């Protein structure tokens, strides 16, 4: 249009995920196009060519880590391009004046850190790709920061093609990271009204439940759920896991086939459990076969009740960790007294 660099975000499987929720620990497989086709067979002065050929990616450094060894420049046929290098700069102030002047002349402003891809030899780059109208594709994967997941928050990525010193902007690609915040309660039964005893008392030998509410995965998320587990390393000095637990959906779940599993539905059989009575730990994992059936357009959240017994006098704490695609999120810590 006619010189129209583009930027899209993709997941690992190559699905377009522009504007989608992206879980902490996920990778953004950004694809940048270097739009050269309109240049084919044109002639340009040596002087113009000497202004060089660059591609800037003003990536959101506060949120993402570049995965340097996944960054590739290819032509569209997939062939590796040599003669283009890339340099990350933590700021513009810290970049060569050559770079600062280049950007100023293209009227491009960047925020904090960015990447500059460079044609090492503008003459050979010209002859080989520009004159021949051979557009390129830059794969620039960048991974969400795990901590970001405690907070959530928007990030955006922006890019610029710079030919002959003229600058051309891609669209801005926006994503959001969900805040995942698991909760833990203490209850005597599964009744939905049952009293939270967090901060209260439990009798010796009383049977009770630790209720572990998982983090909420929002609709419109960017990739398959592979892992959603509840790991409860409880205090074996005061608590004994009786070997009974149940798992329930917390929301209506929409499957890929279009069916709906309603909120509160017993899904215990779509989970497995590891126990360890010695170190007092239990882990409940959804089966990956089940998780694979959830539509990317569905929210997801579950909760597990662990049947416990109080077996000593004293004050005992409990906290659980919800793992979501292998990132760990800790619940609040509950406390009861016997
Ligand atoms: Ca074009
Ligand atoms: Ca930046
Ligand atoms: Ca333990």
């Amino acid at each position: 249009n006619y010189i129209k660099p583009t930027k899209v975000n993709k997941n690992k499987e190559g699905l377009n995920i522009d504007g989608k929720e992206v879980l902490a620990g996920s990778t953004n497989y950004y694809e940048l196009t270097w739009d050269l086709d309109q240049y084919k067979g044109d002639k340009s002065s040596k002087e113009a060519i000497q202004n060089g050929f660059y591609y800037v990616d003003d990536y959101p450094e506060e949120a993402l880590d570049v995965r340097p060894d996944l960054v590739k420049v290819a032509d569209e046929k997939g062939n590796q391009v040599s003669g283009v290098s890339v340099q990350q700069y933590d700021s513009l102030e810290a970049a060569p004046k050559k770079v600062q002047d280049l950007l100023k002349k293209a009227n491009i402003t960047v925020k904090g850190a960015f990447q500059l891809f460079s044609a090492d030899n503008p003459e050979e780059f010209y002859k080989q790709y520009v004159a021949t109208g051979t557009s390129l594709v830059i794969t620039d994967p960048m991974t969400v920061k795990s901590e970001f997941g405690k907070t959530g928050g928007k990030y955006e990525n922006k890019a610029y093609q710079i030919d002959f010193g003229n600058g051309y902007a891609t669209e801005v690609v926006v994503n959001n990271v969900p805040k995942i915040t698991p909760k833990k309660d203490v209850t005597v039964s599964l009744d939905p009204t049952s009293e939270n005893l967090d901060g209260q008392t439990v009798q010796l030998y009383q049977t009770f439940n630790y209720r572990l509410i998982g983090g909420l995965i929002p609709q419109n998320h960017s990739e398959e759920l592979e892992d959603y587990s509840f790991v409860d390393d409880y205090d074996q000095a005061g608590d004994q896991y009786t070997g009974n637990y149940k798992t329930f959906s917390s929301l209506n779940l929409t499957m890929k086939d279009g069916s709906v599993i309603k909120a509160g539905t017993d899904l215990t059989s779509q989970t497995t459990a590891e126990t360890d009575a010695t170190n007092g730990i239990v882990t409940v994992r959804f089966k990956e076969d089940f998780l694979q059936k959830i539509s990317l357009d569905s929210p997801f959240q579950a909760e597990t009740y662990l049947q416990m017994r109080r077996i000593a006098i004293g004050t005992f704490e409990n906290t659980y960790v919800n793992t979501v695609n292998k990132v760990a999120y800790a619940s609040n810590t509950v406390r009861t007294t016997t």
